[PDB]
């Protein structure tokens, strides 16, 4: 394959110049080698519009990255930067623009700094969560990671997509926990953000913004730069871990549950991941047994797509809670037991029929073997593959911390989803509180062996996106298939936001070589052809 | 006055067009009117380089701001946007480029939204901390502000300068607590950031980044747009407040104090402002400020005054301090939460400090069940710790506030290095030591005050000296995070990695978002293309 508008002779010269920088054994051109850069969960799998690489280049150093950018810029070669390329559900290892050369940074896997007393690290993009966890545990570090689940991927690459994990509130937002970056620009120049812009700065990983415009955010969900280094704020290993279960009896309890849980979260009574499920509706939380392990009354309810309210009588008869809220607490035993006691007192005052249980308690540190037995190792910053040890994408619109909105998005998107026949499984989609102050409402897409089905799945998802936007519910992260679809919903001021990103794109990357099309941002030379329809 | 390179007729056409938008009574041109737009604390006070304004326009609405921008862009009129203009120590109400038309947003004082249950607001730039606190207190709100001290100024204006306050760690960084913005660009278009870019978005003040590049940061310490609206995350009023004192006997205790305090902070044992001071050296503290305010001055020990008089070094106060039995260091930890929670947190902090410092002493300094009555609020040690904007410390200046790591060895190295360059020059350093200020988690600010004089010659000396201190700090990897227009180009010059890649990057964005270069020319050392060579730093 060739990059569109790039003749074969120009491409071959570009590739020879890359090989001269990184070595011929680190420039990949074969159909066999490039199959490994296909999106394993492509919603366009096997179709004309499938996103494919023209080639891949795997540099060893930031200096080589600079030289590859220089060469790409000169020859106008489109470059798609990945860190470890494990972005399954959101585009995998494939480019946003078919024909782009993948710049694969997986060899730049150096741990630049770990500071135990100040609880930070600085990492290259190739440092995986597994690499960093092994490094910290072998050093008997008292620092935790915040890891996705499962724990494949890169601290950098995950942060560049604004990914998430499951430890304390201040670390669950990976990009928000970063401090300082190094960026290579389209012209090959290298730039440090924040305090790192001062040579010999002592504070690159300690003070986020630096001096003047705070620019780090423009590189995330973006195509304005190649990130070569990133600092992260790390969570000290707490003294102890307490998970408490709150059980509520009524469907209608959701509205005051959301209000009270959000107040306690905002009051920092707990900093762990709040997990809400419905035992009555059989929805799962982080209980691992679910996949690992059938009342006729329940099965009939589930068969006829019963609404949530229809489970309340059944739940009440079986003595099953309608809602469980699991609160996680990190800190000294006496402290987290007092936080949990306060949480119970507030819930008992609001819900006189509320029941409570201590679900987990650990004094830290754990042994490797005790760690293997915790309900959800990601809550301890342990990257792991257990969750699915006994293809897809998702629409994950963000809603407020409001129970009325939890009900409205179910009522609104559940029906449009039923009309157009996406198989929603439970009575209800229960809101996910990944980050403080909002929820995500998670709808899976399943890849079919039939491209005609995949086409209808893409048309249905694009409808669900427009319906959600009409009710003020917007997506926060998506696969290339839907990136321009979602950016079109952010249309305030006649698409002011996209027109703004296009201005910065043209300033920082005038030749438009960096990850064309990423988050709906096309460089000026491709913008006419790739205007959203 | 005319804006430089603009003729009387063009200026008159622009002024007339502004008055057609905001009305004739809200366009100001007289010397007398414009005197209020001078920097009350100008380090150039009365001198030729003093930052002056050529006119001021005070619009009522964001739609009037759009039309003002359109007109200024049409006539290449340089515009300097202020919210309430209370930026004393950092430029006051004055532009970064003399002859700029001040765009004064003080009339845009609407509280767009307050949500008690989700603990947020959306405000216009004219909403002062005093206005907002009054609004919340009359409503008997269970939400707190994070306020500077003194509490004059604008939630938006202070946030746009990346200012700081004194409540819980997650609100003390005012820009970091913001969620969503509305910006008018140089061409007069309006844009909403984050989730507000979706018309009818329900999440503008709930989910910070929105979708695609997270751009809000580029408008802070910048000249890329005019901020017309901002969301803030607000702190729920906690159940209770507890402040504990840790007393340590030795100078050398600083290094492990910083280590242990930083670990407990990063472990969220406490979330309040940790206050470190030296009773022994008499360094300022929230506690010493309350005393000076309550009982006025106190008769100083002449043994203390002998040490202070001869500019004795910190180590020389240790024997004196152990004689009069006064601590060398006091660390005040502030806890917000349920009484049983904060008492347990303080108990845990005491156990940790007792194991690290077997000689440590402890006291509970302050405890309150919230809410406070108006009478208790009057009598707390430091009202800004309760989100109360106040004027107690009003009963001029600029600063060099370099940022250092949470490292005791750096705290000593910055004292030895700058507490001699300053001694070699004539800058008055009062105490034996500048004690680091933990404004935000994971760093310290090292505060050297510049005192503005009636003597212009002494203000020129002060400028030259501070420009030196900025270069010496830079050579030791200590960078300034905020400064007055006098020093903005000087500080931007220190961030020179990659042959000034950061400034050349900002200049590229400047030219894409403001090609005619009308927004706040020179702010944080960012000059538009047409002025860049003439104003190139030296
Ligand atoms: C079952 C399942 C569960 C998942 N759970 C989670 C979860 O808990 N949390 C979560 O966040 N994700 C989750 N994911 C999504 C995904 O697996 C992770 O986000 C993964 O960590 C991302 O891949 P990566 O770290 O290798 O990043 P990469 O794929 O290397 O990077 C992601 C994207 O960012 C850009 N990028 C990467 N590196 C750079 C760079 N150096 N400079 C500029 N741009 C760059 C590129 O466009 C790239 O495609 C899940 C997926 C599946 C299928
Ligand atoms: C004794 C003393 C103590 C102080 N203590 C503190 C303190 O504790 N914490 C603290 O943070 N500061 C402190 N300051 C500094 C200052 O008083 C405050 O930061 C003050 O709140 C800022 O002024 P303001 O809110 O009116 O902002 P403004 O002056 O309105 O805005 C600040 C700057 O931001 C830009 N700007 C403003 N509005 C906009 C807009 N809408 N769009 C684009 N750009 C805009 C302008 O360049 C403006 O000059 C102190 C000063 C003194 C003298």
């Amino acid at each position: 394959m060739l990059p569109p508008g790039i003749d074969s002779a120009t491409f071959q010269k570009a590739l020879s110049a890359f090989a001269n920088v990184v070595g011929k054994e680190w420039v990949f051109t074969s159909d066999e080698d490039l199959k490994l850069y296909r999106d394993a969960y492509s919603p366009y799998m096997g179709e004309a519009e499938e996103r494919l690489a023209s080639a891949a280049v795997a540099p060893d150093t930031s200096e080589q990255v600079q030289e590859i950018a220089r060469i790409a810029n000169q020859y106008s070669i489109p470059l798609y930067t990945i860190s470890t390329g494990k972005n399954l559900g959101y585009g995998g290892s494939a480019p946003t623009y078919s024909g782009s050369v993948v710049l694969d940074l997986k060899r730049m896997n150096r741990i630049i700094e770990v500071n135990e007393k100040q609880a930070y690290c600085i990492v290259e993009p190739g440092v995986s969560y597994f690499d960093m966890y092994r490094y910290l545990q072998e050093k008997k570090s008292k620092l935790w990671l915040d890891v996705p689940d499962p724990g494949w991927g890169s601290m950098v690459g995950n942060a560049m997509d604004r990914g998430a994990g499951y430890t304390a509130a201040q670390f669950r937002n990976h990009f928000d926990a970063h401090c300082g970056m190094e960026v290579v620009l389209a012209n090959g120049e290298v730039m440090r953000t924040g305090m790192g812009a001062m040579p010999k700065s002592k504070t690159w990983a300690m003070y986020k913004t630096g001096f003047g415009p705070a620019i780090d955010g423009i590189f995330s969900q973006s195509n304005f730069g190649i990130v070569t280094k990133m600092g992260f704020w790390l969570m000290p290993e707490p003294e102890a871990f307490l998970k408490g279960h709150i059980h509520l009896s009524q469907y209608s309890d959701m509205v005051p549950l959301v209000e009270l849980m959000t107040e306690l979260e905002n009051s920092k009574i707990f900093t762990g991941y709040p997990d809400i499920n419905s035992p009555a509706m059989g929805t799962p939380s982080l209980a691992g047994l679910h996949e690992f392990l059938q009342d006729p009354e329940f099965m009939a309810l589930l068969g006829r797509g019963a609404k949530p309210e229809e489970y309340e009588a059944y739940a009440k008869k079986k003595g099953i809670p309608f809602w469980t809220c699991a609160l996680t607490f990190y800190g000294p035993e006496k402290v987290i037991r007092a936080q949990w006691e306060y949480a119970q007192e507030r819930f008992k005052k609001a819900f006189p029929d509320a029941k409570f249980a201590e679900h987990e308690f650990y004094k830290l540190p754990l042994t490797p073997e005790q760690a293997e037995k915790v309900e959800y190792p990601a809550q301890f910053g342990i990257p792991n593959l257990r969750t699915f040890a006994i293809g897809h994408a998702w629409f994950s619109p963000v809603i407020p911390r409001d129970g009325a909105e939890v009900l409205k998005i179910n009522e609104v998107l559940g029906t449009e989803a039923r009309r157009l026949g996406i198989p929603l499984i439970f009575a209800m989609i229960v809101p996910v509180p990944s980050w403080e102050r909002s929820f995500t409402f998670i709808i899976p897409l399943f890849i079919s062996e039939d491209p005609a089905q995949n086409k209808r799945s893409r048309e249905v998802f694009r409808h669900l996106i427009k319906v959600a936007a009409d009710n003020g519910w917007g997506e926060y992260r998506t696969a290339p298939t839907f990136q321009a679809d979602v950016m079109d919903t952010y249309s305030f001021g006649d698409h002011a936001l996209l027109r703004f990103h296009e201005s910065i794109k043209d300033a920082v990357d005038p030749k438009g070589i960096l990850s064309p099309g990423r988050y709906g941002i096309w460089p000026k030379h491709l913008r006419d052809k790739h205007r959203y329809k």
